[PDB]
């Protein structure tokens, strides 16, 4: 339910019993021996795992510091993490009698995956996204269109990511007799933010297993993005109780934190209640839900998922921001450096490991998860370029 | 040299040369421990091979035929075959003290595999591609920019992948000297079409182990789309010497045989020479190359490999066509039932196998070569609705 005093389940009582169901469902299936060899079946021959564990030998060189290995969530089929939480959930709503699956999407990624997964499983999947959000990201809708899925433009409120969501839990408190809310990463109300962390998982599990193989010992430093926080928990999870591991989640700081333009939830949000969670959010002076900001789709969200908040809270990880300038820059870098294009949600998380590699000893390790390919942000890249 | 009668070494006496150094050093390094231990590394951690064979369930008993397999080439790094040649290619040219990759590119693939691995070894990459092309697969034209290349449109004769490879040999002509022309398929004087089959057999030599894990038995039919034939020789090869095994490779049927206007080389092509090798072009009455024309790029090549050439003649080889038309159903059909987006090359092969799985039992086995990705052919797929 709770990491330290957030997350929980604050919904309307409409959705209790729901939630309930699904707590129980997961619970009887998560360890089932069938459930998992079908999983990992999926995970192997049509997502494409294992994924690499890859070393940044040129870019290690040329910051002479920490060895800098690269987990290469990019290869992943459909470009980014977030198939392996979709081919998680999907299965499990299916062996719970749903017919359907809805998803919230602002990058396009979480779309296309559940829109994948659906077709995959025979499912029928209804997308909601922001009106701005459609118009913003027509390679993905059409994506999204091609595997079967349909996109339903969100015409109320801000028309972005956080009304997508708006959107699915009204359709949700209606439908889920009969539909799977799939939830695209550590968020929402429990059991949510532990289903997506557990499906996630695969990565550090897959990552740890590849380090003590290539250097014969842990690494020192694990760095990811943070958007929800799905792609970091991932990794981060199977270390957090070896405690010579330093995590560091890195968020969008945007055109910089004093500007208000980010989507720094953990570095500059307040704690409070949305989408069922407590956990940190932007907020305006008055107190209610500020809109947020990144060069990167997927880290413009204006909350953060409640395991980041405990993380935080107890100093297991540390947090930081960078800037939509030192992310563009780390895209570059990468795709010059090592013939690697990656997302710009993860060139956030490259950045910072370069920053950071260049005060560490030669002999240090830095594990930077790199979330998904950058094929998806080209036209944002020229435009910035 | 020769694949029977087909093949050869027509170039210029200039090239003579840098040809017989590029055999030598490929004797050389070969079955060199450090080259093969390098490039294994490289396609393991960098590339992300193995790549998986996925059983389309789906697919397969909606057909009600024959189980088809996908060996899934478009989770390569990159997002095609290409990459296997060009990592292969790459450190062989920087081993023979290059510090220049040229290459030509049609669909741009290959343009962005060779800027891929010329980013990763830190060498200089021109790319030669035909203006036609530069407007109809842009986003791989920005990839290969990001990656640091400098792609330079060809303008002469038809401003095709023939006129890129045109211009990329004189430039080797004029700079072999620090300079490795990284041809990326299997075709060109020798010995360019056993180096680039050798470096795609990765393919054949893991579909063959995976089949036999999933089956317990080679399969029945092995289908790849063949434009000048590198992803069907490569998960051809190590078939070869197994008479069980059907090849069928199958080329671009365009709008129609009878039509003209199609990259049917084999099929309706004749005996020729052009870029330095024997084999079978398309060819007008007075001798000179009809221009060749797909709904799929990388399959608008009016040639084909002399080693399919060969394979036809001893019949060892089936070589069909799929129009346009049934290649793109096969792109939706595999999109919603499978939720894999196949490139439009490679939906050629996906077409032909499910036409033959249909006349086929299901008991029998096919696998299908998945050569790319279709990220890069959204808006060609949008227009051919
Ligand atoms: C490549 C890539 N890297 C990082 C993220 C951030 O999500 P987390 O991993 O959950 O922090 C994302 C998130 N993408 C979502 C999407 O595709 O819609 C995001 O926009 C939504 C979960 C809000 C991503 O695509
Ligand atoms: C995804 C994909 N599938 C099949 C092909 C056909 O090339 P082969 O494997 O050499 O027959 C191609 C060929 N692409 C080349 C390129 O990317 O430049 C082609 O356009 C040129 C080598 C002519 C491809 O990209
Ligand atoms: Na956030
Ligand atoms: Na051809």
């Amino acid at each position: 339910m709770w990491f330290g005093e957030f997350g929980g389940q604050y919904v309307p009582e409409t959705l209790v019993g729901p939630l309930k169901e699904l707590e129980k469902a997961y619970k009887r299936f998560k360890d089932d021996e069938e459930f998992n060899r079908q999983l990992n079946y999926y995970l192997k021959t049509w997502a494409g795992r294992p994924t690499p564990l890859y070393y940044a030998k040129r870019l290690t060189e040329k910051i002479g510091g920490a060895k800098i290995y690269l987990k290469r969530e990019d290869l992943v089929h459909g470009g980014a993490h977030k198939t392996n939480n979709a081919i998680g959930q999907a299965p499990l709503a299916k062996l719970m009698g749903k017919t359907r699956l809805i998803a919230e999407t602002g990058a396009g990624q979480h779309g296309v995956a559940t829109a994948m997964a659906g077709a995959l499983l025979g499912m029928k999947v209804d997308i909601y996204m922001g009106a701005e959000d459609v118009e913003r990201q027509k390679m993905n809708v059409f994506r999204m269109k091609l595997l079967g899925a349909n996109v339903i433009p969100v015409n109320s409120g801000s028309r972005t990511a956080k009304d997508a969501i708006n959107e699915a839990l009204r359709d949700w408190e209606a439908t889920f007799e009969y539909t799977h809310y799939l939830i695209g990463s550590v968020v929402g109300p429990h059991p949510y933010p532990t289903i997506v962390r557990d499906f996630q998982s695969v990565i550090g599990r897959e990552a740890k297993a590849q380090i003590l193989e290539a250097e014969g010992q842990l690494p020192d430093v694990i760095v990811a993005c943070v958007g929800g926080g799905s792609n970091a928990m991932g990794i981060f999870y199977p270390f957090v109780n070896d405690k010579k591991v330093k995590l560091v989640g890195v968020e969008a700081g945007g055109k910089g934190l004093e500007s208000g333009k980010h989507s720094a939830s953990l570095n500059a949000g307040q704690v409070g209640v949305l989408h069922g969670m407590l956990s940190y959010f932007l907020q305006d002076e008055e107190g209610q839900i500020k809109p947020s900001h990144s060069i990167a789709p997927g880290l413009d969200y204006p909350g953060v998922g409640p395991e980041h908040a405990y993380l935080k809270k107890i100093q297991r990880a540390e947090y930081v921001t960078v800037t939509d300038e030192e992310a563009l820059k780390a895209f570059h870098e990468l795709s010059r450096t090592e013939g690697i294009i990656p997302a710009l949600e993860s060139a956030h998380a490259v950045a910072y490991a370069m920053k950071l590699a260049k005060e560490m000893s030669r002999d240090e390790i830095i594990i930077v998860n790199l979330s998904g390919r950058g094929d998806k942000d080209l036209d944002i890249v020229l435009k910035a370029s």
